[PDB]
């Protein structure tokens, strides 16, 4: 019943993988671990195989390993990275030391598809629609991505897009409240990021290319105005209020005069995404119903996720406990259809 494994030296460690995975070729390495491209002879798919580095070295490593495996096992959606396989050469918990994760091999990310050129409006609709479709799903599991950017968006040769948890400055796509360490984030932090991405795809230019942390905020407030009276009512920070109070007011710009020549429906959606007040930003579900996506929207096929039990985040367990829980998750894995 156990697959036959083989051993091969790869990124200067011995990999031990099921024989179904052929022709491993290193493609990436870092603190996280190392990744090889491979061909899965069982499915006929090109896949990425990641060997976790030091997955049980410490309590923190072990809880991170568990977290990553739980998250990948949960995500089952066309526009979100999912798990094709997870395996260990270990024949028991006693010998369990290594964790390998398998997903679709992804060629390129959103940066590659755009490469500083305007996309057509039809192409923007399709790409943003997919991102929002995956976000509706992620957000329905009560998960916030928090670091949505082009490098975290994989796109194949059929223009099919998947949201990733890994890969320019990251800061360019971050919501202002995250830049200010606000610490009670709305899921619409991700909608901010989507707005930044959409604007760049339409114009071929980064919307808010800040040079440093404060510059990023400066460029943001120039577009969306300084905080209104309704927003200021909601700021508990004495230091923030007093600073904002001191600021010479700027109105919000008219996006129609900013995104010259764009589809007016695109402009309208951007206005709804890039609102300073996070409580007033459009949600992923609401955005999917916006007229901009008329050619793609289908309420019958914009699914939500099963509830995701994140109670483990609150727990302080020992290495061997996190390891045992991770082993349970490896053993219980059922590959997708
Ligand atoms: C700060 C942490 C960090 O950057 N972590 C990374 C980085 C790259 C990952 C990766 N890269 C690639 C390359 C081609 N496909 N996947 N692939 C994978 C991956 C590979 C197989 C299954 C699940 C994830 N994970 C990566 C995790
Ligand atoms: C001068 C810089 C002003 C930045 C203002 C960003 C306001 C973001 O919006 C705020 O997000 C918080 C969640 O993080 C919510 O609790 C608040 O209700 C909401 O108004």
């Amino acid at each position: 019943e156990r697959p036959t494994f083989y051993r091969q030296e790869l990124n200067k460690t011995i990999w031990e993988v099921p024989e179904r995975y052929q022709n491993l070729s290193p493609v990436g390495s870092g603190a996280y671990g190392s990744v090889c491209a491979a061909f899965d002879t069982k499915t006929g798919l090109r896949v990425a195989v990641k060997k976790l580095s030091r997955p049980f070295q410490s309590i923190i490593h072990a809880k991170r390993t568990y977290r990553e495996l739980r998250l990948l096992k949960h995500m089952k959606h066309e526009n979100v990275i999912g798990l094709l396989d997870v395996f260990t050469p270990a024949r028991s918990l006693e010998e369990f030391n290594d964790v390998y994760l398998v997903t679709h091999l992804m060629g390129a990310d959103l940066n590659n598809i755009v490469k500083c050129q305007k996309l057509t409006d039809d192409h923007v609709q399709f790409l943003i629609y997919q991102i929002l479709r995956g976000l509706k799903y992620i957000h329905s599991a009560d998960i916030i991505h928090r670091d949505l950017k082009p490098s975290n968006l994989a796109v194949n040769e059929d223009c099919e897009l998947k949201i990733l948890d890994f890969g320019v400055a990251t800061r360019w796509y971050r919501a202002p409240e995250i830049m200010l360490n606000w610490m009670h984030y709305n899921q619409t932090v991700d909608i901010w990021s989507v707005g930044c991405i959409m604007a760049e795809l339409l114009t071929g230019r980064t919307l808010f290319p800040g040079t440093d942390h404060i510059d990023q905020l400066k460029l943001i407030l120039r577009l969306v105005g300084t905080p209104g009276a309704e927003l200021l009512k909601k700021i508990s920070s004495e230091s923030a209020r007093n600073y904002i109070q001191s600021l010479t007011q700027m109105p919000k710009m008219n996006f129609a005069n900013v995104f010259i020549g764009a589809n007016p429906l695109a402009v309208d959606l951007l206005e709804k995404m890039l609102v300073l007040d996070s409580d007033k930003r459009i949600t992923a579900a609401q955005a999917l119903a916006h007229a901009y996506f008329a050619q793609y929207h289908d309420p019958d096929d914009e699914p939500v996720a099963d509830p995701y039990d994140q109670s483990f985040e609150s727990r302080d367990l020992l290495i061997d406990e996190w390891k045992s829980l991770t082993y349970d998750e490896v053993i219980s894995f059922v590959p997708p259809p």
